[PDB]
């Protein structure tokens, strides 16, 4: 997998963000994460977390996996990086999201995320409170 540059347009919530990708605006859905919807418990926490991480970043990069690249709603399915730090992973590690079921072969980082989740659970962080 290879990372590509992107520019933040607008943070929508915990699991979705609008980015300028290859010259055009596009909505992306973060791969392998399930964040509380915004209003479920920790929903606003997850949203603020993602928003702060994305808006303060110098560089935003998108990384598509090896499976299908867009869901039924036209959203791109990818791992998002803020200054080299994967947002998908940070959310799970901080206990603000759970690892979702693999979707159409997009599982390159499933183990990485599963381990981050086990640690958040052991630390009883937020959702695991």
């Amino acid at each position: 997998l290879h990372k590509e540059p992107a520019t933040l347009i607008k943070a929508i919530d915990g699991d979705t963000v609008k980015l300028m990708y290859k010259g055009q605006p596009m909505t992306f859905r973060l791969l392998l994460v399930d964040t509380p919807e915004t209003v479920e418990k920790y929903g606003p926490e997850a949203s603020a977390f993602t928003k702060k991480m994305e808006e303060n970043a110098k560089k935003i990069e998108v990384e598509f996996d090896k499976g299908q690249r867009t869901d039924k709603y036209g959203r791109g399915l990818a791992y998002i990086y803020a200054d080299g730090k994967m947002v998908n992973e940070a959310l799970v590690r901080q206990g603000l999201a759970k690892v979702a079921y693999v979707y159409k072969g997009n599982n390159t980082h499933e183990q990485l995320l599963r381990k981050a989740e086990a640690q958040a659970k052991k630390e009883k962080l937020n959702i695991w409170s």
